[PDB]
């Protein structure tokens, strides 16, 4: 699909099982995960953005379908506000920005 | 142009006289930017992020070149460890996602 900006990119992912409702963000290096039940092992991790630093769950080789694409990283999961596809992700899927 | 997302997707922009690089950040409402001197009136204003929040300036009716296209809306300046260009702007120069 092709996406405008009027409204927030929000995409449904299925990802452990579970479906969530994520951003795609352009601005986001990584994948980030509001708090939830993922399996296996994962190392701790923290991440800055605009107000400070989380600490985070390290996953890696994580299953995601975002927007019915599969897709394989690294996720991090911890106590973000919103739900991000980073570019990590959204390279796998062939996102781009045009204007 | 189209940009892939293998690396941050920078641009330079032109805002009040001055030459800056920023992000397009799909996953941003509004712009904000670094601490830097802007001429106008401005409102307190505090917004919230991965980490939590931070008290910026607010200024309406900015005029910002964004790669060369003309843009005018609210800029927020503030202790954000990025420039951002977010949607609100993003919208104005015809930027969309694609895959
Ligand atoms: C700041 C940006 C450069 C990084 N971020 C992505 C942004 O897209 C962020 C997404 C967000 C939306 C909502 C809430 C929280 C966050 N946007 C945001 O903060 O927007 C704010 C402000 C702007 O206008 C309004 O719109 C939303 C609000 C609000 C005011 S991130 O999440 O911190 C982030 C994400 C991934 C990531 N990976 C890293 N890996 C390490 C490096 C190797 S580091 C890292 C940091």
């Amino acid at each position: 699909p092709q996406i405008t900006l009027w409204q927030r990119p929000l995409v449904t992912i299925k990802i452990g099982g579970q479906l969530k409702e994520a951003l795609l963000d352009t601005g986001a290096d990584d994948t980030v995960l509001e708090e939830m039940s993922l399996p296996g092992r994962w190392k701790p991790k923290m991440i800055g953005g605009i107000g400070g630093f989380i600490k985070v769950r390290q996953y890696d080789q994580i299953l995601i379908e975002i927007c019915g694409h599969k897709a394989i990283g690294t996720v991090l999961v911890g106590p973000t506000p919103v739900n991000i596809i980073g570019r990590n992700l959204l390279t796998q899927i062939g996102c781009t920005l045009n204007f």
